[PDB]
């Protein structure tokens, strides 16, 4: 059964759409006010040559940190966001921030050469560029595939904006106080999503592949939450990144 997107679901996504469209910037105007990247020789990809370094840390924690920025401004325009406790809000927001920074940075992925291309060398991303600023292999390998497996799903923009805005709204997050509220939120976005699919998306299982997904997310939150940790034990590392990611991750 194919039924039709009611009056309530266009209105939901057309508000999605919108507040996507003015919080992520396709042409990456801002990246030239970010601390500049530095790349030094690091081809064996050793660890305590990077921990000495962070060459690329001001850089990518500023991308991060501005990204978290947006991500903020988009959940605020959610459809049932501003319902919740701001204490659920802040809750949310944090546990979800490096998962929606995921999603966030597929536009700009590609499958040519395996990079977030942003513009010109300087502002080019690649495995190399994330062990830099400290990360290592066991997040950035799938990490790279997931990437590819997101591209590889060609969401319409409309479907995009629904599985960030179903990230952010997890009732299954700790610290969660109303986590009923959080459910009734998300099932109304997920019945959107899934509505849509079935009548919008040509053929040739994509919202079970979407929903997949979103666990891969939740591995990739946990490695990232202990590589956080790794580099914070590095001493003068806060100076390297924003009180804002000092926050979310701390
Ligand atoms: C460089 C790769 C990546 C991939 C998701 C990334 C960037 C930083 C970190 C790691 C972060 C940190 O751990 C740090 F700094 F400590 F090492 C922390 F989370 F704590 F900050 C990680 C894992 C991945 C990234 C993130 C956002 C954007 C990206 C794409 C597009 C836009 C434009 C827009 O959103 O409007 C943008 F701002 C950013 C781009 C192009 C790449």
């Amino acid at each position: 059964l194919r039924p039709k997107l009611s009056e309530e679901q266009q209105r939901i996504i057309a508000i999605l759409l919108d507040a996507h469209h003015k919080t992520y910037d396709p042409t990456y105007s801002d990246f030239c006010q970010f601390r500049p990247p530095v790349r030094v020789n690091d081809g064996g990809g050793s660890v305590t040559l990077e921990l000495s370094q962070l060459s690329m840390l001001p850089h990518l924690a500023d991308l991060v940190s501005y990204s978290i920025q947006k991500v903020i401004g988009f959940a605020k325009m959610i459809p049932g966001f501003r319902d919740l406790t701001s204490e659920d809000q802040i809750v949310l927001l944090k546990s979800s921030a490096i998962e929606v920074i995921m999603l966030r940075s597929n536009e700009s992925f590609t499958m040519d050469d395996m990079s977030w291309t942003c513009g010109n060398q300087d502002y080019k991303y690649r495995v190399s560029d994330v062990t830099k600023a400290g990360h290592s292999l066991e997040l950035i390998e799938p990490l790279i595939k997931f990437q590819v497996g997101l591209k590889k799903l060609n969401l319409h923009e409309e479907e995009h904006v629904l599985l960030m805005a179903i990230c952010i709204v997890s009732p299954d997050r700790p610290g969660v106080q109303d986590a009923a509220l959080i459910e009734a939120i998300q099932d109304r976005l997920s019945n959107t999503l899934q509505t849509y699919i079935r009548c919008r998306h040509p053929p040739p299982l994509l919202y079970a592949k979407m929903i997949q997904k979103l666990a891969d997310l939740r591995s990739l939150n946990e490695e990232h939450s202990k590589q956080y940790r790794c580099l914070s034990f590095q001493p003068e590392c806060s100076m390297k990144l924003t009180p804002l990611v000092l926050e979310v991750f701390g």
